[PDB]
């Protein structure tokens, strides 16, 4: 194994392993949002060794930015001892990214091409709302993240929110068709930073979520961890689907509702209209309801188009880029 460095905090990396999963197995924590080479996050300055950038894209690393050393801590394998630079906050500690003991207890059709699939533990899991789990297809060996729905204190059962893509590996080939209940499930988790900051530095101001189509499901326990935490604050989550037979949980969210009065669930349809329902996409309801975004904070998530669409229509209401927070669903293939 190699050393490798960040922050003052070493950890041993197995030469086979990348840095990032080096770090975040030992609670070290650097940027992460994909563990896949699309999101850019992970982005490094090798100080000194040496590293093997392995499957690292050309669009999110290019060949200049290697020449002067910058890597993908998710794609970067070091060849030597090797100390590298993130971000200012990296080196704190983080849940350990670990290897899970997951059987499928439940999996349910919930919506049009939507699965609800309950993953039970052999081991509570330490995480922050709105991180992800990687599972890996069966036979297969594809690599796929699913976010959490959960909050933190649902810790042994993990509550996954799959959309169905056509001619899919992981979705049309395995979690909508051979799945079940009993079955073993490789997966390791949590990973991500698409969750709220820790609860001294959250001023309870208001948040509006946006998803699109299953994007709902980190949002569901961002939500309620927020208000969890703050009882009465201002939370406008819309979920933006084609149409009503893409719609769930209708029922929790109303239960919600109920006790947070300054929660809203909006449900947004692109495609096919219903008198009940707002029509449109997501980002453009919440722009129609409060046409100011100054003060607010975002929580974007679904494929990458929407969510950067999104953050530019944010900022372009004057919602300030250090309280926008985004999660891409980008395809793997
Ligand atoms: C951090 C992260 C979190 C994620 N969380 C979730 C989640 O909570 N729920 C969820 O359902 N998915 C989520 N995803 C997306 C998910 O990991 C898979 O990419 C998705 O389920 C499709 O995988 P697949 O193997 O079925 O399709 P693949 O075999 O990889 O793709 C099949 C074909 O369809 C294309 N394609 C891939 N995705 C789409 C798409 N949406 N629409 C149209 N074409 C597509 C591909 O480019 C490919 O050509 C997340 C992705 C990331 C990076
Ligand atoms: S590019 Fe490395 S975590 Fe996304
Ligand atoms: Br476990
Ligand atoms: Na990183």
């Amino acid at each position: 194994t190699f050393a490798v460095s960040v922050g003052g905090r070493r950890v041993d990396c197995e030469p086979g392993q990348t840095l990032l999963e080096a770090f975040l197995r030992g609670g070290v924590w650097m940027p992460n949002s994909c563990n896949q080479g699309t999101c850019g996050t992970c982005k490094l300055q090798v100080l000194s060794g040496e590293v093997d950038h392995g499957g690292a894209p050309e669009d999110t690393l290019s060949a200049e930015e290697r020449a002067s050393g910058l890597a993908l801590a998710c794609q970067a394998r070091p060849l030597a001892d090797t100390e590298v630079r993130s971000t200012a906050d990296a080196g704190r500690v983080t849940h350990p990214l670990r290897d899970l003991t997951a059987t499928v207890l439940e999996v349910a059709d919930i919506a049009r091409d939507t699965r609800r699939v309950l993953l039970g533990l052999a081991e509570p899991l330490a995480f922050e709302a709105g991180q992800y789990v990687e599972l890996v297809v069966p036979g297969s060996g594809a690599r796929r993240q699913y976010s959490l729905a959960n909050t933190a204190d649902e810790d042994k059962v993990l509550e996954l929110h799959v959309r169905r893509v056509p001619g899919g590996v992981a979705t049309d080939g395995w979690l909508f068709d051979g799945l079940a209940a009993g079955d073993r499930v490789e997966a390791t988790g949590p990973l991500g930073d698409f969750h709220l900051p820790p609860p001294d530095e959250d001023d309870g101001g208001p948040m509006v979520l946006i998803g699109g189509g299953t994007g709902l499901a980190p949002l569901v326990g961002i939500a309620r961890t927020a208000l969890a935490r703050h009882p009465s604050r201002e939370v406008l989550l819309y979920h933006g689907v084609r149409g009503a037979a893409d719609l769930y949980d209708l029922g929790r969210f109303a239960e919600i509702a109920e006790e947070h009065p300054g929660f809203r669930f909006v449900p947004v349809l692109s495609d096919e209209p219903d008198p009940a329902y707002r029509g449109g996409f997501p980002t453009d309801a919440f722009v129609e309801d409060v046409p100011s975004g100054r003060g607010w904070s975002g929580w974007l998530c679904g494929p990458p188009a929407m969510v950067e669409a999104g953050v530019k229509a944010f900022k372009r209401r004057r919602m300030s880029p250090r309280r926008i927070h985004r999660e891409k669903f980008t395809p793997a293939s």
